[PDB]
């Protein structure tokens, strides 16, 4: 029954460790059956949730004089807990075809089980580039199944 | 008893056409038109699609993009909204010319469907998506 | 109750089908399952079924990597494609130092009989980080 779909990816609090938040009323974004608080997905009825997000990404430039890659993430917190548990993460970037500004895509999924209260963050790592299309191409949802 | 649907082959054309019957493509409570997935039931979908790229070329790098993504024609407004969309650099010069390179883009998400509305898969430059497969490229959708 | 699956990644003992977690941490079966790598189908009916296989290297293989979801009847020695896709996550001219990291995900719904199994397979899993069973898992659940 419960399921939700957000977009947005409100990159303000990436810098300072912060999650992605995003939209939970404009368009597609919807909440049914979950909760939403500060950027987080938050789970009211317990089970096994499928939750998914989708990251469009950009970099202006692919050199690595060290390394330049992306971690796209999904994470859960116990709301009692200081750790944000690795639920589902990907390191990616399309450097490793590189010789210039560049598109890619992030998508993860998987079923995991969840409790009343805990909540679920997206959080995407070294990003360099946001365009006016990433918040919206952008979405991060779950269902019960 | 729940809407679901999974489509498997390909070919070209905007939207992608997509098999039905043949293989692993199943229609059950989902119905389809021409490139376009048709809802009976009204609900919430997880709806997705894999596309399978390929080519021998890449002559402009990263900035040669593909842009994958799931449309839903609606009569509230006669247009198009794109709902999931992916835009990708499949590849670089790091591919020589005579060398095949090969990308994936996927898709999934849940979006509410009305009956009678509609669902298509677009790719830019269609060129380079490869149908042979149909393991390889699908699109499908099922209710939550 | 509605039968659902998350694997996730662990050492893979090239080497064939991957081999996979059900118990510690986020790996769980329920009313699915496992057998050598394959999820088993306890109860026939139509499932979504998925896979994340994290890739990296350094420098470059020759290099194209196949990841796949197949279908196997334990009667009959073929495994059936179901899910296939190609990458090309580096190429044979890309910097010897660059360290490259690239994610392959896939899903979607098949139908499946009782008895029938699932396994995920990857060309060069040489080329596969299973160090993290949140980079590279397998699961599935019926629709
Ligand atoms: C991100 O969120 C903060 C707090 O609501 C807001 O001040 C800022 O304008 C937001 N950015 C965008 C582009 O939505």
């Amino acid at each position: 029954n419960p399921a939700a779909h957000l977009t947005g990816a409100n990159s303000s609090l990436t810098g300072s460790g912060g999650p992605l938040l995003w939209e939970t009323q404009l368009g597609l974004a919807f909440l049914r059956g979950l909760s939403y608080h500060d950027g987080a997905l938050v789970v009211t009825k317990a089970g096994y949730y499928y939750i998914y997000s989708k990251v469009q990404l950009g970099g202006v430039g692919c050199p690595l004089g060290l390394a330049s890659t992306i971690t796209h993430g999904l994470y859960k917190r116990t709301p009692r807990y200081p750790e944000e548990l690795e639920l589902l993460v990907s390191q990616q970037s399309p450097c490793g075809r590189a010789t210039r500004v560049w598109w890619d895509s992030s998508f993860l999924g998987g079923v995991v089980h969840l409790e009343a209260g805990e909540e679920v963050v997206v959080r995407v790592l070294d990003e360099r580039l946001v365009r006016l299309r990433d918040g919206t191409r952008s979405y991060f949802g779950a269902f019960m199944v």
